[PDB]
């Protein structure tokens, strides 16, 4: 009946009174099947 | 009957009183199938 | 019945009293099917 897939990236700063947060390639497959 | 993919990037900054956040190449595929 | 693809790409500053954040080549494939 329900098939679901949630992706989430996530990326914040909280500066209060530089900042350098890198994602590098990411690869992302999501496979559910039925039979 | 259902079938739902979600994907979502989040990036923000609060900055209150520099800043650097990347990405670099990210592939995504989503497969969900039924028989 | 139903099938649904969300994709959402957020991109914010809260700047109160520079500012950098950037995608770099995203490439998004959703392949949902049914038999």
């Amino acid at each position: 009946k329900v098939q679901i897939i949630n992706k989430k990236l996530d990326l914040s700063n909280v500066q209060s009174k530089g900042s350098v947060q890198i994602v590098y390639k990411p690869v992302d497959l999501s496979k559910v099947t039925s039979k």
